[PDB]
């Protein structure tokens, strides 16, 4: 049976490992209200500074608040505070479907009909947060963090509670995806605009099946063709031409001539 319960009694803790990366490691939970499985993740304290838990404390708690049918559910996060042990715990809710990596590995055309659905989908999930007071930046959108749901066929993009915990020092240096990050995101300070440069980058994977910026080999080759305006060269490889200038759009240097999510939600394509 269970091995540990959260502070608040819903959820419990299986000793059924899911999945581990190199930043987080993935248990079986089961949630008593509903009674559906869940994913209880846990993160090592060090592998965060004291800073870093301390932000993301206060940020979990606004953001455990939050739903949207085309978001992964943040469910709670807590601290647990023993020997061996030293972790801060996330309960998100529990994909299975594969992302839509998944079956861009697997699969070379994807139907047009498809990619305008999916995308409309990223962008409604994108739209909530950005009207939000204060705004939300999700800050991890890829096609790697883009689940797909069972029913109808939805997509649903990464919770919030993993996506700001990218932010973090480790993250950036360890599991960090430069070739989805905005020239202006490697800066101290920025806006909403880096989720339609991301957006651009997994509309531009959706229709090539290919990585972006694939032909680089570390994070610095990648940082240069951005910040200098080159753009990857799987951009070469999309037949829509519509669906080209949407991509270029996205991908602007420039953040002031980028598009934004209002101008692709009215686009005729969407």
């Amino acid at each position: 049976k269970a091995v540990a319960t959260s502070p608040s009694g819903r959820f419990l803790k299986f000793d059924i490992e899911l999945g581990r990366g190199a930043f987080k490691t993935v248990y079986k939970g089961l949630d008593t209200e509903t009674w559906v499985e869940v994913a209880w993740c846990e993160l090592q304290d060090r592998k965060l500074t004291k800073a870093e838990q301390q932000r993301f404390k206060e940020e979990a708690e606004m953001l455990k608040g939050l739903q949207h049918p085309n978001i992964v559910r943040f469910y709670d996060s807590w601290e647990s505070i023993l020997k061996g042990k030293k972790c801060i715990v996330l309960v998100t809710e529990l994909m299975t479907s594969g992302t839509l990596k998944t079956y861009l590995k697997r699969f070379k055309v994807m139907k047009p009909k498809v990619l305008r659905s999916w995308c409309r989908q990223i962008l409604k999930g994108l739209q909530f947060l950005h009207t939000r007071t204060p705004p939300i930046i999700h800050r991890d959108l890829k096609c790697d963090n883009i689940f797909i749901t069972g029913p109808t066929g939805s997509v649903k993009i990464g919770d919030l509670g993993l996506a700001t915990l990218m932010r973090t020092s480790f993250a950036k240096s360890v599991i960090g995806t430069p070739e989805f990050m905005a020239p202006e995101m490697y800066e101290e300070h920025y806006d909403e605009s880096v989720d339609v440069y991301a957006f651009g980058m997994c509309m531009l994977e959706m229709a090539t099946s290919e990585y972006p910026y694939s032909e680089c080999q570390n994070a610095a080759q990648i940082y240069r063709k951005v910040t200098s305006g080159i753009k990857p060269a799987s951009f070469n490889k999309v037949t829509d031409p519509e669906v080209k200038e949407i991509i270029e759009g996205c991908i602007r240097q420039n953040k002031s001539e980028r598009l934004s999510i209002r101008d692709l939600l009215n686009h005729a394509f969407f």
